[PDB]
């Protein structure tokens, strides 16, 4: 098929010879290094992009789209400039970029799957700091808008400790701070390359309006008793989708709005929505001024979930309430409840919901990717993990403000607040008292002995007839394994996924080894959940009610003496 057409000073396409790198796996959620290693390392961020690009079909990627948002950390805007001019380099049609580079993770996934895209370069390291000391992420999600598959990852890291060359057109450069439309002629290539800069916001705001009962929202929002309410974007991309949405569309006052000018430093915090460090937010509730706080995460697929003087929403009981009370949504209504899915350590809140409705519920491995087959196979319809991670099929990916809409449309609903929903749902269903032990950055070597003589020890033949005593609890093991998880849509096998010991008396202890560090440490995490039925039971401390499990799980694996710590990082 033959054309003709003119060009004018065309961007030429410069050929770069490269040496490999051993260590450009993406880990659960995307290659997170320290922020130097991107932009100080040689040819390190120019391997990886060339590497992503590599593992789209020629011929799917000639004239395909690809988008590229940012949660706005440090070094952002320049790995963005090397992708538009790789990604022109290397026969892209079209990159749709957010404004400013600042598009959310849920904002990305959306997108992708409204203009068909093949797929999205995500630039987060999440909750991890930013700023020239902090670290750096590069997330990519394919064309159903969630993230890649193992399938993809692997050619990706087979690409990266092989590649030997990068394409790539220096010249051009990209303004990220007008919308519209940019296009440039490149040389040898017949189409212009289009670059579109996009609202951070609309198209994103647009599913969700779809999805909830704005006028709901905002009746709940305004007005002479309307719901006071503190939102914490913790600095970082959920700034301008708080401003827009619960301001702006939904009518919320501008003092609602926290920290919502997104900084390339976070304001100099972790973005890490949970008790630990929203100190602010925390702060701010325990005044007893407000009946609801949130706070997101950079990327914005986060979200913890306050109460009137700062009562705590489990991020598992999160699951468990939302899920009770789905029919308070349009979308679910509309469509119907397919079926629940969390992850493994996730609390089994959720499951008794599942057996109440008579809804399937699934059980992955820890993050995002493994709900994305369930979802598209129509297996699931809403799922969460006890990260403080909730989402539905409305996209691929977890959904910090999406969260945040569907709590304050079943507290509408209901006409009851954050409180007394979740106590009123723990006096219908029992609560599943829950906690995560975080032992961060201790020794790789120590973790593998760990984790190795643990396995030993729970998989030995005789350790389902094992009983332990703490004060006076005793624990009988039912069952123990190392987690393993077969696809059932497209048969991939994830071994190794969580040390797992189910005791008899409605409790569970799991031991993962994490899967998203940055630099050389490992971190280990604990979880440990206890079910209570009795409702005179429901107000104890969680760190009483879990302390001889916690001990039991400290015993056995012996973690302080073999990491040198005296207790956790974090507990969440
Ligand atoms: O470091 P980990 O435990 O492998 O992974 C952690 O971050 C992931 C990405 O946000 C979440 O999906 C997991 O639930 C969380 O535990
Ligand atoms: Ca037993
Ligand atoms: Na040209
Ligand atoms: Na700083
Ligand atoms: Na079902
Ligand atoms: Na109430
Ligand atoms: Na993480
Ligand atoms: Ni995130």
């Amino acid at each position: 098929l033959y054309f003709q057409s003119m060009e004018t000073n065309p961007i030429p396409v410069v050929t770069v010879q490269t040496t490999p790198f051993d260590d450009q796996k993406p880990g659960t959620n995307g290659l997170r290094k320290k922020t130097t290693v991107f932009e100080s390392k040689k040819n390190y961020l120019q391997n990886y992009i060339q590497s992503v690009l590599s593992s789209i079909d020629l011929r799917d990627r000639q004239g395909c789209t690809m988008v590229v948002g940012s949660d706005g950390r440090y070094f952002s805007r320049t790995a963005i400039e090397v992708i538009v001019q790789m990604a022109a380099a290397n026969g892209i049609g079209r990159l749709v970029i957010g404004h400013n580079g600042i598009l959310s993770t849920p904002a990305v996934s959306c997108i992708i799957r409204k203009i068909k895209a093949i797929g999205g370069i995500i630039l987060t390291a999440s909750r991890n700091p930013g700023g020239p000391n902090g670290d750096f992420g590069i997330k990519f999600n394919v064309a159903n808008g969630g993230p890649a598959p193992d399938t993809v990852i692997d050619k990706i890291h087979q690409v990266s400790r092989t590649l030997e060359e990068y394409a790539i057109c220096p010249d051009m450069r990209i303004d990220l701070s007008r919308l519209g439309r940019q296009d440039f002629d490149l040389e040898n290539k017949f189409k212009p390359f289009r670059v579109e800069i996009v609202d951070s916001v609309e198209v994103y705001l647009n599913l969700l309006r779809g999805i909830f009962d704005f006028n709901a929202i905002k009746g709940l929002l305004t007005g002479p008793d309307q719901l006071k309410m503190r939102v914490d974007a913790m600095s970082g991309v959920m700034g301008p989708y708080v401003r827009r949405i619960l301001c702006d569309e939904l009518g919320a006052p501008a003092n609602s709005a926290v920290n919502c000018v997104p900084l390339e430093d976070f304001g100099g915090h972790y973005p890490d929505p949970n008790l630990t460090y929203a100190t602010g937010l925390v702060d701010a509730m325990k005044g007893g001024e407000f009946g609801f706080g949130a706070a997101f995460d950079a990327d914005g697929d986060r979200c913890m979930i306050l109460g009137q003087n700062a009562f705590f929403v489990n991020p598992s009981d999160s699951l468990a309430v939302v899920a009770a009370n789905l029919s308070c949504i349009p979308y679910f209504r509309q469509v119907g409840v397919r079926g629940f899915a969390r992850s493994m350590p996730t609390s089994t809140a959720i499951d008794r919901v599942a057996k109440a409705m008579k809804v399937a519920v699934y059980e992955t491995p820890a993050g995002w990717r493994f709900f994305g087959n369930l979802m598209d196979s129509g297996r699931c319809s809403f799922c969460g993990e006890e990260s403080f991670g909730m989402g539905s099929d409305h996209i691929r990916e977890k959904d910090g403000l999406w969260t945040v809409l569907v709590w304050l449309s079943i507290m509408a609903a209901r006409k009851q607040g954050v409180e007394d929903i979740v106590r009123d749902h723990w006096t219908k269903l029992g609560r599943n008292y829950f906690c995560r032990f975080d032992y961060e950055a201790i020794d790789p070597r120590a973790a593998f002995y760990l984790m190795k003589d643990l396995e030993a020890v729970i998989s030995d033949k005789a350790f389902c007839s094992q009983k332990f005593a703490v004060g006076n609890s005793v624990y009988s093991v039912e069952k123990a394994d190392n987690f393993e998880y077969i696809d059932p849509v497209d048969g991939t096998v994830a071994r190794n996924q969580g040390l797992r010991i189910i005791f008899s008396e409605s409790s569970r202890l799991i031991f993962r080894l994490s899967g998203t560090g940055v630099g050389v440490g490992a971190t280990i995490r604990i979880y440990a959940e206890s079910f209570e039925r009795d409702p005179e039971r429901h107000n104890r401390e969680p760190q009483v009610v879990l302390g001889p499990l916690i001990a039991i799980a400290l015993k056995i694996s012996d973690i302080h003496e073999r990491t040198g710590r005296r207790g956790p990082t974090v507990i969440t």
